[PDB]
DNA sequence: GTCAGAGGTGGCGAAAC
DNA sequence: TTTCGCCACCTCTGAC
């Protein structure tokens, strides 16, 4: 991860994200348009599965 | 009436105490 | 455990 990220930032206009948890990178692949539902409970997420 | 602004609320995560 | 901040959306009221 680390040398990746290296690898990347040493790029031009790549953007780069790592998530502390699972929620914020649900909600950056709903924002997205990647997921049909936003999964903002565990019980949603639980749905989904 | 719709859309934007404004604010609030709510959730989750982070950090500190 | 609380607080704080951020983010997102929805609610509420103004403006176009």
């Amino acid at each position: 991860l680390n040398e990746l990220k290296d690898r990347l930032d040493e790029m031009e206009g790549v953007q780069f994200k790592q998530f502390n948890s699972i929620t914020d990178y649900h909600a950056q692949m709903f924002d997205l348009g990647v997921i049909p539902k936003r999964l903002r409970s565990a019980s949603d997420r639980s749905k989904f599965y």
